[PDB]
């Protein structure tokens, strides 16, 4: 059975935790995940300064697609530079041309406003994201920890990242392989 | 009112989860916090291949302590390689000798054990490095999520790795630093 695979996008100003526990999460689950730099290979400073060195860059990592998820992770200034990509913009589109998933968490959703990604769909994002997403009435808001709208799956914050990871793993790999995932973790 | 000091040793194949979030969260409350190298500065590979690139190398943070909190990640192999450090034991030792605090998750209470720090003190681990912790009987055992035995702080795994990092921060900074670090993650 092929590994699936993912594309996580890192730009500078990510949220670090939504950045880890999602590639993390998904490593354990057998997905083969890329840490795409937004800018190229460079190594990354997240919201709270912490430095993350991308697998390759985001150009490269374009060309060896499809990927079965794209993961964006928030953070305000991550998630604005991740809304001003056109590259961003192209594979978010491609991804849901080809019925595939797009995994958005905190402020990351409003990079699929910022795309037209979407649109019509329910959606959560951070508390303090939420009037930047619902701005024009483009979706339908949702207070759940994670959302998932066929191929549209959000969530909430840094406290909600285990969740969101491993509703990917759901997603991508079945129940099973998200429940083993998920023991050895020592979530309440 | 001066920052309080937190020191984070990462060494190759450290738990990226148990690194980031503790840091990030620490971050969050105010306190200044050094991500060291045990190897040097350069970045470092993580249990599941995150690469973090470090603040600093151990030997030239060694030199700027004394710190609040030092605090040990997890991972087998990180775990292995700070137990195995010279200058991780003098710095558990000085740091014990002051009264100051030590925090170690998952299988990072293991370098306690290597070098003869907190013998006597009731401490928690993942369940897959108990039976390393417990070999001589040099500690006694607890279930708890988040276990604190005077200036000793350990904890489980990745899904306890928010309350490990609020548990530092409310020992530094008092509980309400440490609530309202914690409302605006969207923690259960």
């Amino acid at each position: 059975m092929a590994s699936k695979r993912a594309l996580v996008i890192l730009a500078k100003g990510a949220q670090e935790m939504e950045t880890v526990i999602p590639v993390d999460v998904m490593r354990r689950a057998g997905i083969k995940v890329t840490v795409a730099g937004l800018a190229g290979k460079d190594p990354v400073q997240c919201s709270r300064d912490v430095v993350i060195c991308p697998d390759a860059s985001l150009e490269d990592a374009k060309k060896e697609g499809p990927y079965d998820v794209v993961v964006l992770p928030g953070g305000n200034l991550g998630a604005q530079n991740l809304s001003e990509s056109a590259a961003v913009k192209e594979i978010l589109k491609e991804q849901e041309n080809r019925k595939g998933l797009i995994a958005a968490i905190c402020a990351g959703p409003t990079a699929l406003l910022a795309h037209e990604i979407g649109f019509g769909s329910k959606v959560t994002t951070h508390p303090l994201a939420k009037d930047k997403m619902m701005n024009g009435g483009h979706y339908t808001y949702s207070e759940n920890r994670v959302e998932k709208d066929g191929l549209i799956l959000t969530s909430r914050g840094p406290g909600t990242s285990f969740e969101f990871a491993l509703a990917i793993v759901e997603a991508l790999n079945g129940k099973e392989v998200a429940a083993q995932v998920k023991a050895p973790l020592v979530l309440k």
